[PDB]
């Protein structure tokens, strides 16, 4: 499931573009996630009134969440697979406190890739697409294993 050094370089180069506007990218990720998979939105009582894309884009609170999520994921990606320390608290909260179904991590991975195509079509070529897919697959695989270790089957 690992990535080569070259693959990690493609991942971190496109992530570098995300880092120019972490909150905005993160907002767009959550908009894609919530619109495409409304069951995910249901996990956020505070966002229940957000129905349209425009309403979601207008929400500074959703933007803050976008920043939270992509800040943590960026920290994980920069470790190039050596992310035990970063993954531990995230698995613990999402498995045992928030109880977020493991499938939703696939949905958010898809959403990240959608946003990268949307914002960076010139710089997100097929090699970067493949490498980013591998990186998100590794993250998902590792956090799914932790979910089970923690006793969360959802
Ligand atoms: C790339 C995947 C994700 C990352 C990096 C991520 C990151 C985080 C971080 C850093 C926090 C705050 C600290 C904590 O409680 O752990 C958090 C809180 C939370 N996350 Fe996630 N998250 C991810 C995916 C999801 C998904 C897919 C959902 C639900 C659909 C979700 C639901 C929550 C909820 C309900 C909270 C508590 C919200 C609050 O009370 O403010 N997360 N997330």
């Amino acid at each position: 499931m690992g990535l080569s050094d070259g693959e990690w370089q493609l991942v971190l180069n496109i992530w570098g573009k995300v880092e120019a506007d972490v909150a905005g990218h993160g907002q767009d990720v959550l908009i894609r996630l919530f619109k495409g998979h409304p069951e995910t939105l249901e996990k956020f009582d505070k966002f229940k009134h957000l129905k349209t894309e425009a309403e979601m884009k207008a929400s500074e609170d959703l933007k803050k969440h976008g920043n939270t999520v992509l800040t943590a994921l960026g920290g994980i990606l920069k470790k190039k697979g050596h992310h035990e320390a970063e993954l531990k608290p995230l698995a613990q909260s999402h498995a045992t406190k928030h109880k977020i179904p493991i499938k939703y991590l696939e949905f958010i991975s898809d959403a990240i890739i959608h946003v990268l195509h949307s914002r960076h079509p010139g710089d997100f070529g097929a090699d970067a697409q493949g490498a980013m897919n591998k990186a998100l697959e590794l993250f998902r695989k590792d956090i799914a294993a932790k979910y089970k270790e923690l006793g969360f089957q959802g």
